[PDB]
């Protein structure tokens, strides 16, 4: 852990903002997490924070609406990637049009106006001990919002503020949206740990250029 002396944080969902929490660490488990998350509510806002950008939508997807998507991911051959994670590189899958929409309806100043260059499904795997480390984009080369959508089962977006020493478990639950831009894109570096994963989980990732180039 580089995060074993960092202050760590919990993100309400509700009120958005990251409360401190001694009853969380850098290898706490995922029941940790989504208790301390459903009862960070009723805590204090001393030391508490806001991260400007994160952007959490509980329930952003229908069981009707996953349920095609997926049906539609499967079809298409999966790639391998880094540490036991796949991908599909795609813009070119037709439920993207949906998403964008979707995203537009529920915000359209922060969501809306949006044409990434790359779409990517992710796959993770329990079995595989899938995960991605802790890190960050360049911002000459990749743009503002990064949008992450929970398929299959939920998991959490592990944040971290390397310059003030912060720690930051998001929960993300089945069915949700985290799209990560402003102090979140630029000041947070993000991850997802091994221990974090629950079975099978695929990320619908989106991701926008800094310029047309």
């Amino acid at each position: 852990d580089k995060h074993v002396n960092y202050k760590v944080f919990i993100y309400d969902h509700i009120r958005q903002i990251a409360i401190p929490t001694t009853n969380l660490n850098s290898q706490s488990s995922l029941e940790d997490i989504i208790d301390e998350s459903t009862s960070c509510q009723s805590v204090s806002t001393d030391g508490s924070i806001e991260i400007d950008g994160l952007t959490l939508i509980h329930n952003f997807l229908s069981e009707s609406e996953e349920s095609k998507i997926l049906n539609m991911i499967d079809t298409v051959e999966w790639a391998q990637s880094q540490s036991g994670r796949r991908k599909q590189d795609y813009g070119m899958p037709e439920y993207a049009d949906m998403l964008l929409n979707k995203m537009s309806e529920y915000d359209v100043k922060k969501l809306g106006n949006y044409q990434p260059f790359e779409m990517c499904n992710l796959e993770y795997e329990e079995v595989k001990k899938s995960a991605i480390e802790m890190h960050q984009d360049d911002m000459w080369i990749w743009g503002n919002r990064l949008i992450s959508i929970n398929l299959i089962n939920g998991s959490v977006m592990t944040l971290s503020n390397d310059n003030k020493s912060f720690l930051c478990y998001v929960h993300m639950p089945h069915r949700s949206l985290l799209c990560m831009a402003d102090e979140c894109r630029y000041d947070w570096k993000h991850g997802v740990l091994a221990h974090h994963i629950r079975g099978r989980r695929i990320a619908l990732t989106m991701r926008e250029a800094a310029k047309d180039f």
